[PDB]
């Protein structure tokens, strides 16, 4: 992460760590959520904390909080990277990747494929039978 990002996350952490002791407990997470107009149960708060408490000591320190934010940012970036790739493959912007578009963009990526090979790729990913690859069909492949 950048210095900047670490700084914004340190500010956020400080808002949860009400007593300033360096860790966020389930009670402090309760106090933050109620201050936002929410009202979780104690079981729900233990469950939310469990997902972020990497070492299992029951509370969340700043390295664990930063690890949660870094993984959230990476998930958002991977999703954006796959969307951007789809928009680059869909050269005419109609929302579908055709066999001709896929053959052409693979050459830009350094792969010279035959029309039969690209047509096999289209049929493997084309789960609705329209002969083109739509965005969700593309995501399915890039996630497998
Ligand atoms: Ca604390
Ligand atoms: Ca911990
Ligand atoms: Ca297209
Ligand atoms: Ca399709």
């Amino acid at each position: 992460l950048t210095e900047e990002q670490v700084t914004e996350f340190k500010e956020a952490f400080s808002l949860f760590d009400k007593d300033g002791d360096g860790c966020i407990t389930t009670r402090e997470l309760g106090t933050v959520m109620r201050s936002l107009g929410q009202n979780p149960t104690e079981a729900e708060l233990r469950d939310m904390m469990s997902e972020i408490d990497r070492d299992g000591n029951g509370t969340v320190d700043f390295p664990e909080f930063l690890g949660m934010m870094a993984r959230k940012m990476k998930d958002t970036d991977n999703e954006e990277e796959i969307r951007e790739a789809f928009r680059v493959f869909d050269k005419d912007g109609n929302g579908f990747v055709s066999a001709a578009e896929l053959r052409h963009v693979m050459t830009r990526l350094g792969e010279k494929l035959s029309d039969e090979e690209v047509d096999e790729m289209i049929r493997a990913a084309d789960t609705d039978g329209d002969g083109q690859v739509n965005y969700e069909e593309f995501v399915r492949v890039l996630v497998s």
